[PDB]
């Protein structure tokens, strides 16, 4: 029972986690607290992100409420979350259940955390946004600037070392592997703009204010420095069509 | 340097740690608790790994007991010792055996994965995924529990190492940080199979269900095809060059 | 109002007072980390101990150790002040001085390494290795305590930086994340790069072996240098080639 | 501006704590998190009790939600809380502000914690009630059995060592000092029944299923073993009119 | 189904399985504390270490220390089993055996003291004092490690119990909270009460000095005994007097 | 027994703690951190008190700095030493000076109150109340910050000690656990004033604004009237008897 078959994402996740809780008594109270006691997927996400990023400095209850108010202020974030989960199930062979990336894929956590961060930054809570950016970098190994604008349908697989700068913009239905850099090169627009459908391979660098066309493919380890036409595969250092 | 290439690994480690404990009073109770109070190397490893990966969610006592019950698989301890010896052999920055045991996160990631693999094969999949995620957070190393790892492994520096579900590694292999043993929507074998003796340089990507031959040499390269034994491949994309 | 227009410490205190007044969630944190301190170095010791403290190593003890270290070599504080200024110069994402001080893990990794180097030279090797491992865990940055780093350093984003035992870095250098200053061989001795003043290294660049990198050279992103590089040369490719 | 003068309890507490937060920068984020960010007194109470009684075993977020749902299920508990605060302001010379016992009087915390405990016990959550009873005993030094029934207007001053058994019942507007025992003497009714208005002195023992009349006064250190008529002062070991 | 109608351990495991199934908030806690263990003594060591552990003293280390202690003197476990049965006998509020095991701080204080006494006799005096202080903080109960306690003990409610260095308690005794088994004088030696089998002491009763309390005596609540008490006598008052 | 009645308190404490640290490896890093790494007794006291009373809300580093800045009042350290000597004099269970310093919660409650009193007089009332509540939770001792305490105090066992806002205690006093120095709606002086040399037995209640004379002796008694000097009072209610 999946979305490319039948469907309720939330109900399916609850059934999966109920099975898991019954199977592993070591984690049951965790799964009841993180998931089963909640009434919406967004509440679960806020709770788990607060567990990940909480500190003595930033109480987990306070961060939980902040993420809850954020998700309730911006309804589109929950839509993006659900889209990303569906994308991970579609594209990742290692994903056999929906709760799997929800609970255990640090790239998914980094992306959704950034979404909330972006919401806080736009509201003027810049200091808190920087605090959470630093904490996301520490715990997830992923540095996304709060100003970065990311679309829906994103899968950040493995994730370790992903960087996205202040002025980066990503379209919808994009797949990024670990080690990828969407880096800069004086302020202003200076970070990549990635189009819908693009797939970026592991340890690929995309530098500067350059456009990457729809359904382009950036090979693993490549270094892109100029714009890339849509539907082109570029490979090499520097990358070439 | 009374070492294995000049012997009791466990006794040597205990002597090193006794010296350290006497020297640094800030860490002595730590070294007594992690090492000196234990009767076997495997118990020390379980204790330290649980210290690293423990959380409020997962009590350190429970994780310690789980790792000891796992260590059921006596051969894992053998692999641990092998890996330690390899690190002493191959790493110039390793002058003592307790050094990687306590402070090298690549060694910790590899041994943690070994225990994880044991838990996964026994059907404790949820805990295996939980611990995989925690290994990724604390060590910066993502090894899928299904991955099959041989003995004599050295993962130096480690930050960013990835190994997918279907990856298989032989014996006496040396991997640097940033290395990717990655895949290429459809399941099945899709992660590299690395042969005994191979050396992979930093930030090297090996993608897909491809075989890497005995004593091959792969820094920064991107392999997409199989590699014959005893070949040095370099470049993006990789090409034989030696 | 910046250093190119000045007291770094006073400016940082003003910025942090503004932030504390703005965010009530973080006010006590900013008062404890910054406003209650009398010197920038004390703030640095406090924040680093907050980052790297553990149940094994009490934060009060690590704080005192970092304080005694900074007092042992006053010049370390100078380097700290240099590095902050460098980031303000070179990083477009840096609009305030307390920003990297509090939230840039590369800056924290560099200063932590400085203190580590001080402890290692004093013979506190076990603690140096402990803190190296902890820096690797929390920051994702592996710098060997023996590594020699000059002033004016910016380690942007930082995740995955590695620098071995015999690495030496000059002054006014800019390094991005994923960069490797790595070694070669099983035999000890000089085997890690020596980077000259002014060099810029792009993301995920590997520099391997006991090789010299000349003044104001530029190592392109993703490049792999295995030979020495003349001064004022841009090298690109795998392996890197002059251009 | 007090209740025996003018009045909004909640607004007054918020003003007091805003003053405190502005005065002590060491505690400001605490006072914003415990009080100023909340919309009702009951939410503040749930939060602070969760801070007190939270553990690694029992996450503070989970306990916070449990106390919130409890207070929302039983509206009378909040009324009792407000009554108790007013009683402490009335009767305790050391209470010059309303937020003072709210945040810093462990007897007040023990009483309100017990109220929530009683709610959980009546709902059948007996194991959780026992867990929280043990934790209240550890942190507050106060052992109140979850089944005990306590009225409103209670002040438990200093509190250390207060004990109240399974079948104890306390009326309204009662004042109890530290060390007081409402103890037993085979099951069944075996714990005191205390009437409205009674004042019990420090280290006084009241043992058995005995009635204590309205507006009685039990002297400090006394040991009561028989019923006490209303409006009588009893003192001694054993206590005598 | 109780011990007066039997396996204590099996009954406790059944009770805790029921509780775990009933309360999902506490299931992993009950599995870790009880169900994953193979003996009651292991459960006791685990729970006591949970109570008394700290950042200074790792819970794994304290757990191992309590385990080794219990293994050093198997008879301690017998006393534990005795005490639990006593509470079930004597406490109306006890309807299950795991109830005092998990939630009665007097039971925890008594068993903690037993292990403490074992460590003290073995010469681990510094740790014994550490754990005495920690027991005093968490349980509100001060028992000197040298104190000698028999089996069949019920310390109900417990808050404020004190027993000095030279105190000795027989078997099958019932003590309420606030009770003092205290000393007198600045000179060491025997100076703390010796209580005989069967005695019942009421809440906030003080028994001071090196005085013997006879078999099956009853010390009324709030009483202050300063002289020896004959067996099978009820004493009441301040100071206590026969009745 | 090289002691003060047979001298350097600080050096003796350091020697005792060095012996203990060498003997118990489980606590050595603790004893080095709490005591041996410090240069003065007052710093040790600030460190240990912050360890006891620290929380996630109140960082131990901040509380440590606050206690050191308080200790501004040099005389407090004198009182600390006096109290320690008293405990050695009067308590048979005290054979070493570091014993109450590290493990006697009555000593900790008294010294914590001293610092609290200093903070309260300086106007840091909110923090004083916070720390009073924490002292009540951790030590089971409720001392109002306004309470005025003399030197040479021994609070043995301590659990349940209460001292109200207007209480005043002289010098060289011995108090057992459960003792109440309580009050009796209207503010003003309403808590006992205890004279030098007095001894109060366990679970004794002294209520109201009443004077207790020099070298008076009060276990379980309830005093409601003033007590002349050099009188033993016993009973509920209390009566002179010796």
């Amino acid at each position: 029972k999946n979305h490319l078959n039948t469907f309720d994402l939330w109900h399916t996740i609850r059934e999966e986690t109920a099975a898991a809780a019954a199977a592993e008594p070591m984690l049951a109270s965790f799964l009841h607290q993180t998931v089963l006691r909640h009434e919406s997927l967004g509440s679960v996400l806020a709770y788990h992100l607060s567990s990940k990023l909480g500190s003595p400095i930033m109480d987990v209850r306070a961060l939980f409420e902040i993420y809850q108010q954020a998700l309730g202020s911006d309804t589109q974030i929950s839509k993006c979350v659900e889209a990303d989960l569906k994308a991970i199930y579609e594209r990742d062979p290692a994903c056999d259940e929906y709760s799997l990336p929800l609970l255990y894929f640090k790239g998914f956590h980094a992306i959704q955390a950034h979404r909330i961060n972006h919401r806080l930054y736009l509201d003027g809570r810049k200091t808190l946004a920087y605090f959470l950016q630093n904490r996301m970098s520490e715990v997830f190994g992923v540095d996304i600037h709060p100003a970065a604008r990311l679309g829906y349908g994103l899968m950040l697989d493995h994730a370790t070392g992903f960087v996205a700068g202040e002025t980066a913009v990503l379209g919808n239905n994009i797949s990024i592997l670990h080690g990828v850099t969407l880096g800069g090169s004086e302020g202003g627009d200076r970070h990549p703009k990635i189009g819908d459908g693009v797939m970026i391979g592991a340890n690929a660098s995309i530098l500067g204010n350059i456009r990457i066309g729809s359904n382009a493919k950036i090979g693993a380890g490549s270094v892109v420095v100029s714009d890339v036409p849509p539907s082109i595969t570029v490979v090499g250092v520097p990358a070439k069509p």
